[PDB]
């Protein structure tokens, strides 16, 4: 019928899943990154990259409550990574733009692969 | 030390949550509604509903798969909640504000309540 737009609902829905990941409230996998470990859920971390979209949709490995990530993959990249997914803020820095860019290229996230161009292309 | 905004970001978290719901992936509970039941993520209602965040935050009752609302809670209104929480959309309309925003009360969602409190003070 009427039909009313709250422009601020999904942000406010973002900031609330992050609340419960600094909870480990309902999270449900780990990501392992070399040394480290992140605890996400894994609804959210479907939403934001083509590679967990495609590991959890698979019915033989959504069950998984652990996953290893490639090796040769930046722990502090892929952390950059998963706070902007809980955000919408990227931290990029001259210092970890390639890192994060790879990283990006391997989550599958195609938007954040190209501002990290954008960024290259505005040294 | 670079920070940088993306302002869909939320709204395609969102969006890709309800492509979630739709295919029922990683959903953890149902809502039961008198005759009618819904199928949704946990996490998602903790965000967008005081009585869920009650409700899941006790480590007594976290862990339940289905809830049963109070049986004079009317399902089009809970549907029409429901969506709002993974579409940011509500669709009021002067044949069901009533029901509407007493679920809202129920549902603890003071934002769409006093919404509805508007609409009325509009006609
Ligand atoms: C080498 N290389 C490959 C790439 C790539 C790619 C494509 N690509 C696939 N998938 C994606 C993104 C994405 C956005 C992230 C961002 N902000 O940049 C989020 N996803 C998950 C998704 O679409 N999920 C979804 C879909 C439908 N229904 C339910 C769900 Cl949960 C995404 O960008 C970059 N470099
Ligand atoms: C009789 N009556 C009582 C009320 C009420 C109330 C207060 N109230 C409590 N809770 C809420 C809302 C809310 C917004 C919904 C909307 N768009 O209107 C979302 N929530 C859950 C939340 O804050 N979750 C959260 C918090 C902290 N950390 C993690 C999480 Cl998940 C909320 O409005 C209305 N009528």
């Amino acid at each position: 019928d009427s039909q009313i737009q709250f422009t601020r609902h999904a942000s406010d829905v973002l900031l609330n899943l992050n609340r419960l990941r600094s909870r480990d409230i309902l999270t449900d996998v780990v990501i392992v990154v070399s040394r480290e470990q992140f605890r996400a859920h894994k609804t959210v971390l479907m939403a934001c990259s083509g590679l967990f979209y495609s590991i959890f949709t698979d019915q033989l490995k959504r069950n998984l409550s652990v996953i290893n990530l490639d090796p040769e993959i930046n722990p502090e990249g892929f952390n950059i990574l998963l706070d902007f997914m809980y955000t919408s803020r990227l931290n990029l820095r001259e210092g970890n733009i390639m890192a994060v860019m790879a990283t990006a290229m391997y989550l599958q996230m195609e938007h954040v692969v190209d501002t990290c161009r954008k960024f290259i292309k505005a040294s």
